[PDB]
């Protein structure tokens, strides 16, 4: 579904949706042990060889390196080389873990160029739990 997001400095891109499934309400709640779809679509304001994306996890205010599958954009959906104003679906998972507290998080997500200018920053607000 598609959920309500903060961009925390998209530069070389442009937010169009960010859609985590399945989260039928919001803050998205996710369950420990479930891994959850993440698609991000957006514009691409310039062009690039390569992608990568950098999560962190905003744990009682502390932003923590959040593991993910792929970090690798080319291989999350975008086929690189990134063009000018062509629209993207970035995909991955967003796995949450069955040893994660049961806390609320705020989920960064981030997707840089060659120069490690960011196509998109955005955070959400999520409730992870049993
Ligand atoms: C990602 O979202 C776009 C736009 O809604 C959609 O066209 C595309 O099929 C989706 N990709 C997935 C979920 O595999």
């Amino acid at each position: 579904e598609p959920v309500k997001f903060k961009d925390c400095g998209s530069w070389v891109g442009v937010i169009k949706e960010v859609n985590v499934s399945p989260c039928p309400t919001q803050p998205c709640k996710l369950h420990r042990g479930q891994s959850y779809s993440v698609n991000v679509t957006f514009t691409s304001n310039t062009q690039s060889q390569s992608s990568k994306a950098v999560v962190h996890g905003i744990v009682m205010g502390i932003p923590v390196p959040f593991p993910i599958p792929e970090s690798d954009g080319c291989k999350s959906g975008i086929r690189c080389p990134i063009e000018k104003d062509k629209t993207y679906n970035y995909v991955n998972k967003l796995p949450v873990k069955n040893e994660y507290p049961s806390i609320k998080v705020v989920v960064e997500w981030e997707l840089t160029d060659d120069k490690n200018q960011r196509f998109f920053c955005w955070q959400i607000p999520i409730e992870v739990e049993a």
